[PDB]
């Protein structure tokens, strides 16, 4: 047997109130807040990559090798 | 047997209130806040990569070798 | 048997209130705050990489060798 | 048997209030705050790498050799 | 048996209030604060690496040899 | 007077404002005003006798959460002769 | 007077403001005002006798959370002759 | 007078402000005002006798959290003749 | 007068401000004002007798957290003849 | 007068400010004002008798945390004839 990333909860009672709960989070992006007020942005681009936004990426994979989650704002000119 | 990243909770009672809970977080990005007020930005790009934004990347993988989570703002010209 | 990164909690009572909880955090980025007020930025880029933003990367992997979590703002020209 | 990075808690009572909790943190970046006020930045880049932002990287890996968590602001020209 | 980086707590009582807790921190970066006020920065880069930002890296690995956590602001031209 | 001008450009923005008053903004925030969370009570054999004559009595297991803006929040108020 | 000008450019922004008053902004924040959290009480054999004559009595297991802006927050108030 | 000018540029920003008053900003912060957290009480055999005549009495296991802005926060107030 | 100018540049910023008043900013901070944390009480056999005549009495296990801005925070106040 | 100029550059910033008043900023800080932390009380056999006539009495296990800005914080106040 093998357990990985497992949340387990067990409870037992006779009389009263019983609460049992389990939660799991794998590859989760939570709570991203961004505010821009009275911001001046001037961009001149000639054949390049410019990124000034908000990016939130969450990736979960099983048995995956060589995977890329996020590749933002790049110039790739391989031969 | 083998346990890795396992959250376990157990409780037992006879009379009263019982609370049992378990939580797990693997590859989680939480609580990213960014504020830009009265900011002046001037960018001139010629064939390059410029990144001035907000990036939040969370990646969880199993049996994955050579994986890249985030690659932001790069110039790659391999031969 | 083998335990790694395991959170365990156990409780027992007869009468009253019992609280049992377990939490686990692996590869977690939490609480990133950034403020820019009245900031002047001037960037001139010619074939390079410039990064002036906010980057938050969290990566969790199992059985993964040679993995890179974050590679930000680089110029790579391998032959 | 072998235990590594294990948080364990056990409690027992008959009458009253019992609280049992366990927490684990592995590869966690917590509480990063950055403020820039009335800051002037002028950057001229020609084929290089310039990084003036905020970077927070957390990586947790098992059975991974040769892994790099963060590689920020570099020029690599291997032959 | 072998224990490494293990936090253990045990408590027993009959009547009253009992609190049992255990915490573990491995490869954790906590509480990084940076303030720049009225700062003037002028950078001219020609084929080099310049890093003037805030970097927080936390890496936890098991059975990993030759791993690098952070490599910031370098020029590598190996033959 | 407030004047903003932009002449002979390719892309131009000219904004002029006399008086400006900003307001409140909440982006990805959580608020808790007057919140009761997680109350557990266990009673086995409780004996209670109450004799109330012209008054306010609050007994037992009571959980009250109140949020008042332009008024008063009371649990037990035994008053008299409230005028105007 | 407040004047902002930008002449003979490719990209130009000209902003002029006479008076500016900023406000409150909450980005990714949490607030707790008047919050009761995590109360546990165990009672086995409790004897309680209350004799109230023209008053405010609050007994038992009581958990109160109050948030008042322009008023008063009271738990037990035995007053008299409140005017204007 | 306040003047800001930018002439003969490729990218130019000209901003002029007469008077500026900044406000409060909370980015990734937590606040706790009037918070009761983690109260545990165990009572086995409690004997309580209360005789109240024209007053405010608060007994038992009491947990109160109050947050008042423009008012008074009281637990037990036995007053009289409150005017204007 | 306040003057800011930038002439004959490639990238230029000209900002002029007459009067500036900064405010409060909290980035990744925690605050605790009027907070009760971690109170444990164990009572086995408690005998309590209270005789209240025109007064404020607070007994038992009491945990109070108060945060008042423009008012008074009281636990037990037995006053009289409060005017204006 | 306050003058800032930048002529014949490639990248230039010219900022001029007449009067500036900075404010408070908290970056990654923790504050504790009026905080009660870690109180443990054990009582086995307690005998208490209270006879209150026109006064404020506070007994038992009491934990109070108060934070007042523009007011008074009192635990027990037995006053009279409070005017204006
Ligand atoms: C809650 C409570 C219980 C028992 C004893 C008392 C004194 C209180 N407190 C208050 O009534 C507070 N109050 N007073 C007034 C004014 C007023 C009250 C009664 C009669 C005539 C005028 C009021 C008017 C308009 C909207 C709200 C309110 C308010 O909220
Ligand atoms: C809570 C409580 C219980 C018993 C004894 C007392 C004194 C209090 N406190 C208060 O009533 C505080 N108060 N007073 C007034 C003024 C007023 C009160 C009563 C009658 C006429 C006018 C008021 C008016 C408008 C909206 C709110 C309020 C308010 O909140
Ligand atoms: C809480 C309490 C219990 C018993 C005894 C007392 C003195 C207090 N304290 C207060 O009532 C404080 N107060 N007073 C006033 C003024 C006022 C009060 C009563 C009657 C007429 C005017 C008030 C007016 C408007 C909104 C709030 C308030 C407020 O909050
Ligand atoms: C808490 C308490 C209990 C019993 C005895 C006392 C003296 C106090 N303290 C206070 O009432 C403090 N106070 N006073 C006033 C003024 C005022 C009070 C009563 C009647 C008329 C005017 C007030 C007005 C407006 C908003 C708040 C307040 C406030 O908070
Ligand atoms: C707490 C307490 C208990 C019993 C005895 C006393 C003296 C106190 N202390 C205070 O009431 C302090 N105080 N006083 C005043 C002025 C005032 C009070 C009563 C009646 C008329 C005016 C006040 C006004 C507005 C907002 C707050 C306050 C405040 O907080």
């Amino acid at each position: 047997k093998t357990k990985q990333g497992v949340a387990e909860a067990a409870g037992k009672t006779k009389e009263g109130v019983l609460y049992v709960g389990s939660k799991t989070k794998e590859g989760v992006v939570h709570g991203v807040a961004t505010v821009a007020e009275k911001t001046k942005e001037q961009v001149t681009n000639v054949g390049g990559a410019v990124v000034t936004g908000v990016t939130a990426v969450a990736q979960k994979t099983v048995e995956g090798a060589g995977s890329i989650a996020a590749a933002t704002g790049f110039v790739k000119k391989d031969q």
